[PDB]
């Protein structure tokens, strides 16, 4: 039988490992191993955001889960909507245990200008925010910036074709994050040699109002990808509106990565 | 249409709020009103169990809630395993907020003994915790024992009825936890005139494995309530196995406490 991966997978900020529920049994039904890594201050990490002053301390369980892997292991690392920045930070560190980044539904920046850029463009131009609800906090590090969704923006926004069970379900558990915009400006630009030797692929969802679909050809316009996948039908959420799809994109990508 | 009701829903220990994902649209849907509760320490309360170191502590979040009702209001208090000592010392609090109890496959303590009671019973008599982690923590007080599940005993004793997408949610939220076992046993006995007041009945699961169908007849031998309700096929998670099941026990109970 041809041989599995271990997929890693990242979720988005306010959110946790818990958003990979459905995803993770089909993955590992067709026999693949996945890591869900909860980044800090998410899910039931019980650690407030404000404890988490800088996005390589929020990255920092990324960081330690590839550390821990055995030698030559490569992972497919998959980062969802900010995920996508962790996963990059996490490559720029550990770059040969990774096997194909996979950019879903997310944030792509580049080696040219600051971290933050793919973020700062989509900020410039985002639409409503609605019931979110942004505060500061002080810290050695500066002033983060600090957001918790509201609901009416997370169901016309996230979860738009999401069923009324996964939308309560994340009511129930989105928590106060942050994009880390500030930290992200100044931060050294990703380097070609870590991050950029690595191999990409983007996963796009047809229906998704956060990150929609001229912006996303846009940071791939400016930072080239291998291949991109595209979810019909998919929300921002895609692994709770269309886990089975999302499944067939990563199946497809663990077949074109099998050398 | 007849009168909807409010439900006040009380999570287990070593869970949260997001186990009623299900069961909430089922009950709004239907139009009533649900609140599911978050206890101290739970879910995504960020702070450890270890700082709540007493059950009224664990406690004051469904307290609150009682609290801010307004005036007149009752409601329909259901108790998840643990949740069923919650909702108890609720009761002894606002009997009058409270039309009925519901205890769901939970501890029903009594007017008689230390409110450990029965929590002690099922300890004594329990042989499969598996790869559960037991571990103490000192307090200014005392010992808190406290426990973290293992996830060979979720699947065997909790979940072995729920599908895998739901068995795996749970692996990546349960947090340690604990039964309040000494704190329980040093307070004050439950009232008759609170708790004991208060309309009460016992829905169970007929595959529990945790809180075993026979342990369940021997609590409500031991404290009767006024009515069973039983949901055939559910595990002791039966808000994740059997959701529709409970939705119609719950609107069954809601019948028969209709509003006069
Ligand atoms: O886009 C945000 C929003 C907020 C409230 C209602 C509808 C949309
Ligand atoms: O609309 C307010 C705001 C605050 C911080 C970042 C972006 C928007
Ligand atoms: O460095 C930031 C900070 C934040 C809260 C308390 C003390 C320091
Ligand atoms: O819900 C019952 C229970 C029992 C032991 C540990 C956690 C939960
Ligand atoms: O089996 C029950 C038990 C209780 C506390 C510590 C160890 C075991
Ligand atoms: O209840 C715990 C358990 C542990 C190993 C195998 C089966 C059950
Ligand atoms: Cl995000
Ligand atoms: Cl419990």
């Amino acid at each position: 039988m041809e041989r599995k991966h271990h997929f890693v997978l990242v979720h988005n900020a306010c959110h946790g490992a818990w958003i990979w529920y459905k995803l993770k049994p089909l993955l590992e039904s067709a026999g693949h191993r996945v890591t869900a890594v909860e980044l800090a201050a998410s899910g039931i990490d019980p650690r407030p955001i404000q404890a988490v002053e800088t996005v390589d301390e929020y990255s920092k369980p990324l960081i330690e889960t590839l550390k821990s892997l055995p030698e030559n292991e490569e992972v497919i690392l998959v980062g969802f909507s900010f995920g996508g920045i962790n996963i990059a930070l996490a490559a720029d560190i550990f770059p040969a245990k990774i096997k194909v980044l996979v950019f879903l539904n997310a944030f792509l920046p580049d080696t040219t200008h600051v971290p933050s850029h793919v973020l700062d463009k989509l900020m410039e131009m985002f639409g409503g925010w609605g019931d979110t609800e942004f505060s500061s906090h002080e810290t050695r590090n500066g002033t983060m910036s600090l957001l918790k969704m509201g609901p009416k923006f997370m169901k016309a926004r996230l979860y738009q074709n999401c069923p009324i069970e996964d939308y309560e379900l994340a009511k129930m558990l989105h928590r106060q994050g942050s994009l880390f915009t500030e930290d992200l400006s100044k931060k050294e630009k990703f380097s070609e040699e870590g991050y950029g030797s690595v191999q990409r692929v983007y996963v796009m969802s047809s229906e998704d109002k956060i990150i929609p679909c001229d912006f996303i050809r846009w940071m791939i316009d400016n930072f080239n990808v291998s291949k991109v996948y595209e979810i019909d039908g998919g929300d921002h959420m895609v692994m709770l509106s269309k886990p089975q799809k999302l499944f067939d994109s990563l199946s497809a990508i663990a077949t074109d990565y099998m050398g």
